[PDB]
């Protein structure tokens, strides 16, 4: 589990980490980002930022980097602290299989 | 590696992360804080802050929190990324004895 230590108001970037090993096209994965009670901040779905599975809380919030594999959340409040995490998911004909996930715990200090 | 994300201008908390379940005092403690090159930001020995090992670099740029036994450093510069490492010895007759190191990346943003 990865710590990272942000600031109030300021800006906290989670990694995913992901080598893609798999070798295989983003629009053959489903990554999403989800929160300590299991809600979803950010999903890209075989390559499009999707908001269905989004919570309206979070709307706004998030960016996700492509490049780096990297969540921003932006206007971090005291409340953003806790255990984040970045799942990712193979695509297949009926369903779909994680293949990596990655975990970040996160302080916000004042 | 604590990942401590911060702004330019602001200030970084490097912190010890120290339990301290022998209930043990500053005063019978050296607490350094230094740099990746190993120069230092700031020393409390036996309690008291102490500067004579301080680099240039950092006079006046620092404050210690007895408290929780946290360094900030203050106005913070891109040239401040870097490793950083809280050490903690306990005083001895002769010398001293390391008993905790808490490391941390700083990331400076803007």
């Amino acid at each position: 589990m990865l710590k990272i230590q942000a600031y109030f108001n300021e800006t906290a970037d989670l990694p995913c980490q992901f080598a893609n090993s798999q070798n295989q096209s983003l629009s053959e994965l489903v990554v999403f980002w989800q929160d300590q009670e299991n809600l979803v901040l950010n999903e890209v779905y075989l390559g499009k930022e999707k908001f269905d599975s989004v919570h309206s809380k979070y709307m706004g919030r998030t960016s996700f980097d492509s490049d780096s594999w990297t969540l921003r959340l932006h206007n971090l409040q005291i409340k953003d602290k806790g255990l984040y995490q970045c799942i990712i998911h193979h695509k297949k004909p009926t369903g779909m299989i994680r293949i990596h996930q990655m975990n970040s715990e996160l302080s916000v200090l004042a």
